[PDB]
């Protein structure tokens, strides 16, 4: 019934065999609440370093992958070798993907298709730019992110929706918990309107930008908020106060 | 004296252990011409991999990279990374890059000055669309993407340049022996009066674009196609014969 706390460990393009190894050691070895699902999102190029060594009981989490499961497109991974390694999930429309690396919605959505039907797991994202809030169309811009999720997912039980405002990723500007329990509830209301009570209900969305140990305690309390997706942080030990945020 | 005939492997988005472990045994196994200098590009994932069981004597190339070590560029792999896992080289400016996923030259420009600062070999591609082709602008555009990459080069000693025209990429549609050499010859002079003779001179130009067992002895024989990016047949075993188009 009640949804599992989730938290996903981004590393985006951060570190070496060396210290990644020294990551997942300590990772490996820490009190870890076990309520909580952890997922750690690696380098492409070290994934498969990153499934060996981790835990099984910790997921692994690809940083993207493409809409095929092969074809002409270098520098694109793709779920089945994701798979291959035996990862499980994929972080898919992340800020960086939108914003940095112009990725469509229209594309993140064939992923999502493509990924769940792989039989991953996805982490979809979705966040509005301060200018966009500013504007007042919070609301209108994750909406439309979510449904060009929502339109190519038939089996809500894999996905994990994750709320990151750009404003917030990297900056030491994190949502209020207010700020971030505003979004959710109506992220959790368009699912319940749109898709169903069901999927409302069981869905995690977790919040992104910015979480750190000192201000998790307070985000996971929220009736709204599941978990965290984590960036900075993810490379630090204080990783483990956050799978540890609720206890 | 004379240039090192040159052949890179791109296998693109393809393959999984099972399967790379087959093409990379042949590989391994096979007569392969002394003369030549072979690279391979893996996917990401599988990198690691790749280094580990390719023979020394076969370099290994990442698809793509980004411009700096380290950072929150979700999806992205840095130099550092590549060299960490033991492979020497990077594919950049990829027309699949540059058409599908909107790489400027800017950008591979920067990836470039970087790949190369941190140690990396590069294989620096360009070509043309087939509507730049008609419009008769092939000269302008080629000379403008090479110059973004040579703007960002203090040492082409590493560097190859790589003419794959898009319209023969997957298309089975090559350039005749007459079409890359005339463009690899034009290619040549911008090096002379835009770098040096010297550079002109000892700098690789391979030609990409549907090369195949059938047709690379042809183009191979050209004044100044000094090799091959090679897609398609890459992944399959006349890759040798293409490695051998000289003897």
């Amino acid at each position: 019934a009640p949804r599992k706390f989730f938290v996903g460990g981004n590393w985006k393009m951060n570190g070496d065999k060396k210290s990644l190894g020294e990551l997942i050691h300590t990772l490996n070895g820490a009190k870890l609440s076990a309520d909580t699902e952890v997922v750690c999102g690696a380098p492409s190029i070290y994934l498969d370093f990153a499934r060996q060594k981790l835990d099984a009981k910790i997921g692994v989490a690809a940083q993207n992958c493409y809409k095929v499961p092969k074809g002409a497109f270098t520098g694109e991974i793709s779920p089945a070798m994701i798979k291959d390694i035996g990862a499980a999930w994929v972080i898919l429309g992340h800020s960086e993907r939108r914003h940095v690396f112009g990725e469509s919605d229209e594309l993140i959505g064939q992923k999502v298709a493509h990924a769940l039907a792989e039989g991953l797991g996805v982490i979809a994202c979705i966040g509005e730019k301060l200018d966009e809030r500013e504007a007042g169309i919070t609301e209108k811009v994750v909406f439309e992110q979510t449904k060009a999720i929502a339109d190519n997912v038939k089996d809500w039980s894999k996905v994990v929706l994750a709320y990151e405002p750009v404003w917030a990723i990297g900056t030491g500007n994190p949502n209020t918990p207010q700020q971030a329990q505003e979004v959710h509830e109506k992220l959790r209301g368009w699912l319940k309107s749109h898709v169903s009570d069901a999927v409302a209900q069981s869905t995690r969305i977790i919040y992104g930008g910015s979480v750190t140990g000192g201000n998790c305690k307070e985000l996971a309390s929220q009736h709204d908020v599941d978990g965290f997706l984590v960036g900075g942080a993810s490379l630090k030990p204080e990783f483990v106060d956050i799978i540890n945020a609720k206890h």
